[PDB]
């Protein structure tokens, strides 16, 4: 509530630590065009395309912003800070700010354009905290606020789908009209405010495991559990015949101990060499790789189960859409090379969550007896049994946040398979618009649609405030740990920072696991 | 407590739709006779019997009430008034009263009869609210308040079974006589009240999915991760040598996304077409259905997993054993035809739920490499894995309301496979019976058992009320919802009435899931 | 606090037995050597073991005391009294004491050896209550409190693993001093105690169930639900063509009925005769064992998931690594004979879990039609699906008590598969030392390390205490129960007690479940 000569709100930015949570904020500039030429479209798949590729929905004139991800919020010292002291850490408090807030009318004649004021223009936001309109957040989309505070940004075009039978529609398909929901219009010198409390959530595990599910006995001392061992006679005469045989296990024989616990689920992948020439010579993804299907249509599982990206001394292997792959900046979002992408890696939980590439193990599939020897079969998928602990999969300074946990009867282990924090209610989404301008209407009356409208866009500032809760290292390991660094050889430019043309890149990814515990 | 002249309750029925809950109540007459000649009887299977259908039990001179139904609570307008405007409900409080009871003497010295009223005879009734006796309820048996409140219904005989080792019995198999139980006994005057609260259980999901598990994302914004594509070269030259390429899936690629979560947990059946002669020519069921065994005896999952029925534009296939199926008034019980049955339809949860016929999907199970290619493995079989999403199974106008989850040590989803609200303390099961009068005794003391008893059997109205907590719907679609409605064209006879012979017949069956809502 | 002639402490032993809980209180008597000469000795597997047996860690001069077994705590009556009775149990409180502490240096000079007092010599003795150490207890490891009083036992090493990369190590490995710790030092008068309280945690099943998962309903009453039983026709001309008939299913085909429940999961595994003759003739142990692979290198599954040992009127055969096997008094640790061991039997939980040798059930795997006829495939590893309910695996008088569960972002069922009852915070470690006491010093001063003790040893008594709670049994069944008891025939020796050498045995096994419930 202000005049066209006031400003409205500062430019925040900066971070905060304080003994026991860190308040992290970041300010951007955005801008923002009409989309549709303010008309809610329908969109369907194609004319023959492909089954999987089918997708009935709709396209909105409405913007929405985006700011789940880690890199729209920390900052690689920050981030660096963050993980190389803390066993954990989540979300606690949110506030968001719209401000300076400027309306320009565009004009074109010729092969020139003109652009001027409009202080008359509203535009209009809202948030749906009833969480009524489909979240379409938390799906890896891109247009958050950009990893650079200088980078100006454009608010990305909303959008959702709906039921589809093929290319068709059906019954029960569901329209919303964003216009049908209670908005704030607000001019040159107004601005918008919003507040929201995190539910309560698990601590993210920051650290690895310092011990192993097959080795969390003590190495000194024999079990006195007994175990068959030979069926066989060790006696002479009898090692041709059937006689059970009971030991116990000890340090030497460390593999046929009793154990309490058993590895996390696993689903399982194909594998790839880094080495081009080392895999097979054909085209196999999407008719090798480990796929879902449901209404008879396939899908990718692309993160897939938290699992192990390879063994030890491997470093060479990886599974096929078992873990996040980012860009690189300046790459190619089609057909990029393997030099060109980064690929994350899962083996700090080798020792909780079983490897991607290879099984769970075998189990027995026969009655054995004098004449028919035993026999066992490899299982490769395997569900969840009583006793079972996994890991989580780890976050990243530019992979997400957080996603909203369906609404439905039934859930196993909420936590995204993707990134980080499940929620049931998270941030809502904050959605904004040009209203539009008529032109000069006919001077007769006509009841036609109204299809004549002035072009302009909008720019603005925007603040994001995110109050997160740390939780403390108290480790009892005597010799240092390890932890992220730069590396001090000379180098033409230094991670995370601009070039000389000041196109700000990122050039490896950063996993918060770098301290250990105990299982 | 009252003479012989003075009725004990009135008749209610009726519903009350209040602004959060509905109170339902509805009052029948019953009638009961003596079971067993006032005796225990142990009973076996059979000498030659199959080995899966083997039980040892005992049968009671004891009746019970059943109310375990929803038509036997709610009516064909209360239910469509119900499902057409509420995204969910739950039992609140419950009240049962027995009344009117009236007990008459029989005699028979011809082909005729007579029958003559006994007022000094009194009638046992008592609850097991401590859940001691094994609970009968829930097992999808005969005789609950019937659907209409002009029927007058019989009370059904109480029975049990125990641990058996083929045939026979063990000596940890249990023995429970009723009459060792504290119950009150009521003439012609008295009443039996009893009053219930239901346990804190979730609201049961009234409502389809707008959205898909596989179609939950932006259809307008590609993702910023990176996936493997190409395994080919796609340069002229090498397109028959190997070289990994990554590609950033978009609307196009909309099945290579990355993705949170999988769809529910699997148990395949075998498909069957509703036309006859398009199924093969052999009598394979209990051969070729989804079976599981223990003990060393088979038993067949008749409702299984909530799954979906059938894919899209295919309304002609059903999974075998896989959904509920209801009788038509006046139907044999024994072999009827396909057109005098009711089979369920569970299409709702395709969006989150696999299909029943077929498959989870396929895993990679083996190690490719250049001279070996990939291979895959269909699973048909699936556990529970992180990220996992489901539904449960709908509940109808004839299904069961309830049942008792087991006291056992685990639990992966008490939710029932049959129906609706799992109960740790159910609703008490009421028994009720008619005391033995003897017939004229010796003369003589004589000390062996009386084994000669006046034949009377017993009558009565019985009252139930449930109040149930509602949950209102507050959906944004802007187009109109399915709902349920009642053909306008002409017919001989209106649906849910009585014919021209005064049989209430049910045309169809009713789901509540009606409206629709966001993943 | 006190001098050289007064005893701290009392020996308390005996149990008592109050209206809700008993407290079980047992003294012992314990010796200490001094471990690796005062000395952290680093451990590696060997150079040229087996894969699967390598491991990484160090050995301390450290012991600890270990009362991690039920025969550590109990007597024989006091346990028959317990499981006769009560149909579940728990523990609530605990308390630790530490007196009458002597240290008695060692002197040799020849064939004969000197003991004799020092008083002025100090004992080490702290509780990791923060939980930093690795925890090394509920392994089944040797050295609990002997299960009579009688007996002086021997205070164990401790030493711990870490993460390995063969045999060597890695940069994440944790090295831990234990001088490192606040810790106590008492002498000859001193006395150490402490106290600690156990969180929730679920009461054991100490009962077997009288009832049965596919035998749960009324074995009187048809149910109202319509089952597929023929394919083909059953009128005369029809016998060879295929029609869906449909049924319902009553007390003769009780095995089509429909249910609410499935049994738990499976882990297949390879089943034995007690016979030795009526085993295959071969080695297949490790070779057809159901094992499982995590970092490369694979590890048996001894108690596996809680599974029944066998069928009905089996009694002779048991699963490979299925069930927990005790030594009897006297029995070599390397290859004892069948007869000189005690295999535990786990059969009480057949009513729910499924039976270990035997598979999951059948699953159809294709989609029949008129030319192909169904098949269907056998699953014999089966994870986790709603609806699901098992059994925990009983504890035993010789048995672990309790375990510590990994400190991990997931967990499924977190009972141990070893025994009782896990816990988050378990009773934390107390560690005991003895101080090094340096000979007499090079009179020139020398920077090297000290490496020149007085060999001494030290010896004490030990009181423990646990309170645990009781579930009392109020159960309907009429006929007697199944209870444990001692055989009144004639024998040379009694059960559980000493011989002509007072040597203590226990003959058999004795599991808590002993009464029944109903499902």
């Amino acid at each position: 509530a202000d005049g066209v000569g006031n400003s409205s709100g500062n430019w925040h930015c900066d971070s905060q630590w304080l003994g026991d949570r860190v308040i992290t904020t970041s300010t951007r500039t955005w801008a923002l065009p009409t989309y549709n030429n303010h008309l809610y479209k329908q969109i369907s798949s194609q004319s023959g395309a492909s089954n999987d590729n089918h997708y009935f929905g709709y396209s909105t004139p409405w913007g929405y912003f985006d700011f789940n991800r880690f890199h729209c919020h920390f900052s690689p010292r920050d981030w660096q800070r963050l993980i190389n002291n803390n066993w954990g850490f989540r979300p606690k408090k949110l506030s968001f700010k719209l401000f300076n807030i400027q309306v320009k009318e565009v004009t074109q004649n010729d092969g020139t354009t003109t652009i001027a004021n409009n202080l008359t223009s509203t535009v209009q936001v809202f948030t749906d905290s009833e969480y009524q309109l489909p979240y379409v957040l938390g799906s890896a989309h891109q247009g958050c606020l950009p990893p650079f505070p200088a980078d100006v940004f454009m608010v990305p075009q909303y959008g959702y789908l709906t039921l589809n039978n093929g290319s068709q529609a059906v019954g029960r398909s569901s329209f919303y009209c964003l216009e049908y929901f209670p908005s704030q219009m607000l001019r040159t010198g107004n601005n918008f405010q919003f507040s929201y409390t995190f539910e309560d959530v698990p601590f993210h595990s920051s650290y690895a495991h310092s011990q192993s599910l097959d080795r969390l006995m003590n190495p000194l001392i024999d079990q006195y559990l007994y175990y068959l061992n030979r069926t066989q006679g060790t006696t002479s005469g009898t090692t041709n015949q059937s006689r059970l045989l009971f030991s116990q296990a000890g340090p030497q024989s460390m593999s046929l101990q009793a154990r309490n616990w058993l590895p996390g689920p696993c689903y399982r992948q194909q594998r790839l060499s880094k080495t081009a020439n080392d895999n097979n010579n054909s085209n196999f993804p999407w008719t090798a790789a480990s796929k879902y299907h449901l209404n008879g249509r396939d899908s990718l599982v692309n993160p897939g189960p938290a699992m192990a990206s390879h063994k030890d001394d491997e470093e060479k292997f990886f599974p096929m859409h078992g873990n996040l792959i980012f860009g690189k900046e300046g790459t190619t979002a089609s057909n990029a090379e393997l030099d060109n992408v980064m690929i994350t890696d899962e083996e700090e939980i080798r020792t909780t969550n079983p490897v991607a590439t290879e099984q769970y193990g075998t189990v027995a599939n026969n009655l054995q007896s004098s004449n028919t020897a035993p026999t066992t079969r490899t299982v490769n998928d395997q569900g969840a049994l009583p006793g079972m602990v996994w890991q989580d999969r780890d976050v990243y300074l530019q992979g997400p946040i957080w996603a909203k946990i369906p609404h439905t009867d039934g859930h196993f282990h909420p936590s995204p398979l993707m990134g980080g924090f499940g929620l049931k209610h998270p941030p809502p989404q904050i959605m904004i618009k040009n209203t539009p301008v008529p032109a000069n209407p006919p001077t007769t009356f006509s009841p036609a649609k109204f299809a004549s409208f002035i072009t302009q866009y909008s720019t603005g500032q925007v603040s994001v405030e995110i109050e997160w809760e740390l939780q403390k290292e108290n480790s009892k390991r005597w010799n240092p740990e390890i932890q992220y660094t730069s590396n001090y050889n000379k180098s033409v430019n230094v991670d995370f920072t601009v070039d000389t043309n000041g196109v700000y890149s990122e050039p490896r990814p950063i996993g918060t696991r770098y301290l250990t515990r105990n299982l």
